[PDB]
């Protein structure tokens, strides 16, 4: 599974321990249909959460750094992304679409907005280059390149804590851009966990938007 | 399947484990892609060597552990972690105990044969058992009654902990400072790491490990 | 500050940092009237991180059985006796027969708390036996009950408090961890009055601290 | 209450602290010189650091976003930072100092790098004025400054997870950047925490610069 976001972003599925059903064995405390998704539902309605922490994702990440700093925000999980100071990038920046700013009275055309992020973007990645022929190690010449800029991360965490992130970023307060990560993120838990996610949806989801 | 019996009636059972040496490769190069039998390995013994330990955090186990209350209240300790244990409030107990061998005790000078000491341990359980039950038919809640049970009680829970807390834990509690009992786990855990993690376990022998008997175990 | 709890324990404030003003200062990253008014703003809205800035520190002494289920708390630091090593002073929790009183019991509450006692006093001498024997006290110790008290101190930033109080100052928490938590959110609420009554109209999910003063 | 001035416009300040070496002691004795002195060290050179938690710090710092992004991977403590999308900002970036530079063959002189650097952070900046004054909203205009823009934030941590930063921060292998906080995040350590602090630096500290 592989879910395209924003212009060159995307969520990846990278590996799942368990299933609804690894929730249930952790309740129950016990190894060896209809009464299984109904403990589920209870332990989500009474807010018994700690079951749900034996379930496990890891995601593959690409996305721009300022939503990337927004994400890592979320301390109960594991990361580890690309090296500014050592990896080779791709070089690719977000550039928000022209519907992005639909809705807000701008005094210039949306698609001039665009193409003046697109302006200054080049700017700066032509002058980080200049940089890096001179001799400056990327380290302090990437320091010049804009918040726009995409990243790569592995994400590893449990369905207790991914609920914590879409009650959170699947909402119409988070910033635009991380809710469609946010959405992304949501279709992969409910493929991989439907009774989970259908009863968080009905019980605990504190979001607007999913 | 693995399950490893500890001491007279406990347990460690693996449930499930996602990942194995190559999940902590391809999240140290950010990588769901190429792969390099002795470069991959080399990699592994790198990080544990210079103490990159954040890519062993994308390996993670979930274990069913029996193991008497004052073994389970030192391995709650280890916070970074998930735990799911029988209800002492509302679930039905097996009502077992441990109860030390005597060769746990040969090596003090005790002033009784430690076949004594053992027979004592056995009768105060069962004087407390026996309390517990006329407390429970005379309608006491078990949630009180369970309150004169001895420390000594086994219980049950799942354990779901990733690599890089799981080697935290084999440090402090594989390790002879630990109390004995909690070393028998550790070593269990220990050799369920090893079968999953063969790399990881030895780079974490070789590089990385504090404690004292997993050099000499095997 | 140092409330008794149960028959021989008790919570005690060792230290806090901060007071309301700092999660006041946290969110706005730097007139009293002003500052309560965001401390209500940020609580109704669930803007709960500023509230980590302010921590406590508690000496607690309290039964194994509790000390259990409070250790669960993961989000907080902890340090405690130790069984392998400490002096202990050996008291035991036996409760009142109030504490059964609600239950249709064959015995009168008193005989109940006595048959307590009675077992309490049989283990603790078995381990008495055992120590004079010569068996160390990490084993000798593994026959004393649940109900055995220990001492620890507890490391805590509000929002995690605050989630201990809705799990544990609730009706569906074992009644003696209720009376713990009824004193914490007295100290709480003694240290840090402003979040306290915030939390307890717009955030907090338990019963027992909107009817007890 | 200290403050250390850092990089061009940066700083660290110490808001509060709970306790100091003797809360460690307490903790460690459950309960409430040369003894006390002993036990840190021996805490120390033999691991036992959960004590260490029950010493606590706020700070504020100011860093470039570049910075913080490194210091916001440590997960055990507490953060708030301004809003990228909702915040006034002061609009202040990192410039390097042509001795940053010192130490590598450049074919351009290092006071020319400093002026380069500067040179794209004023366009950058222009653009994003000019994206404001036309209604673009700030949780979209700022996506176009540099990862050297200074941001802001309070750092609540343990003295435990403020030995692990130092450990890994403080030292060589990490940017020089944030080595440079790194130092005055241990300065105000010592000073407040003599006899953990020493103790620290002779049996566990495992980087060089201390
Ligand atoms: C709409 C929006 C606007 C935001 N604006 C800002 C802003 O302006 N400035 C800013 O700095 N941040 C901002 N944030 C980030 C926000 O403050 C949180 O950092 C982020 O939402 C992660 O939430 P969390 O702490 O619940 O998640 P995690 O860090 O994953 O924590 C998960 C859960 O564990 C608990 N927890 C974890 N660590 C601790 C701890 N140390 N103490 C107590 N409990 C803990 C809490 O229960 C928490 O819910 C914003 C977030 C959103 C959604
Ligand atoms: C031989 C031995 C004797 C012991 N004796 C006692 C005793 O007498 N009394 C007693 O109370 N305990 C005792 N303990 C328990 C010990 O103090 C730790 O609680 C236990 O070893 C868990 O270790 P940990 O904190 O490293 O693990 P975890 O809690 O799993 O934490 C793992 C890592 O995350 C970090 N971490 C997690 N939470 C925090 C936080 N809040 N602040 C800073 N860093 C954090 C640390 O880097 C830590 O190493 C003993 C342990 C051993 C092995
Ligand atoms: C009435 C009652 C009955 C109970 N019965 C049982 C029982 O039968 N068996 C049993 O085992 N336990 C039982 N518990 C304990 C319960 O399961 C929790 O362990 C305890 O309430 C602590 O809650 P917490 O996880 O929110 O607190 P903390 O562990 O302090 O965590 C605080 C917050 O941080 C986050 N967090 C911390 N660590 C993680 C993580 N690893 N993954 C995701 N999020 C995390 C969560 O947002 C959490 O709310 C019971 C508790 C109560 C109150
Ligand atoms: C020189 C240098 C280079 C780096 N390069 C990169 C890079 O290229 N890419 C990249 O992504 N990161 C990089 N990092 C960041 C690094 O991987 C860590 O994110 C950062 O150093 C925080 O370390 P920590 O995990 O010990 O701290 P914290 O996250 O504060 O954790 C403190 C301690 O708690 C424990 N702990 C906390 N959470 C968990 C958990 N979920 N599981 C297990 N244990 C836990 C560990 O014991 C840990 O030491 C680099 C760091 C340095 C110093
Ligand atoms: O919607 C938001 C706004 C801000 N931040 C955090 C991320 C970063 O640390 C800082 C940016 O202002 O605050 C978020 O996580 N989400
Ligand atoms: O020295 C470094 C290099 C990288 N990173 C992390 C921070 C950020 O999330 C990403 C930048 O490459 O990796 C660090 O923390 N320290
Ligand atoms: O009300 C309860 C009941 C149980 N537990 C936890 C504590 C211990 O780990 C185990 C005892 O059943 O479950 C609690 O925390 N609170
Ligand atoms: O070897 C030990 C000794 C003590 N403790 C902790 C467990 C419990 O909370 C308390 C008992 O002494 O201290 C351990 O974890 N390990």
């Amino acid at each position: 599974m592989k879910i395209d976001i924003l212009d060159k972003g995307f969520v990846e599925l990278v590996d799942v321990m368990g299933n609804d059903l690894s929730a249930v064995r952790a309740a129950r405390v016990s190894f060896d249909e209809e009464r299984d998704r109904h403990l589920i539902e209870y332990l989500m309605k009474h807010g018994h959460e700690t079951p749900f922490e034996h379930i496990v994702f890891t995601f593959h990440v690409k996305a721009p750094i300022f939503v990337a700093r927004q994400w890592f925000r979320h301390r109960i999980a594991s990361y580890n992304e690309l090296s500014g100071r050592y990896s080779k990038l791709s070089y690719e920046f977000y550039i928000p679409s022209p519907e992005r700013l639909e809705g807000y009275k701008t005094t210039i055309p949306p698609e001039r907005v665009t193409e003046k992020i697109s302006e200054i973007v080049d700017k700066a990645y032509r002058t980080y280059l200049e940089l890096i022929e001179s001799g400056v190690p990327r380290e302090v010449a990437r320091i010049v390149l804009p918040l726009n800029l995409y990243t790569r991360f592995f994400w590893t965490v449990n369905a207790r804590s991914l609920m914590n992130f879409l009650n959170l970023r699947a909402d119409s307060h988070a910033q635009w851009e991380i809710q469609q990560y946010a959405l992304a993120i949501a279709r992969i838990f409910k493929e991989k966990c439907p009774w989970t996610f259908e009863a968080f949806l009905k019980y605990a989801y504190k979001g607007d938007i999913l």
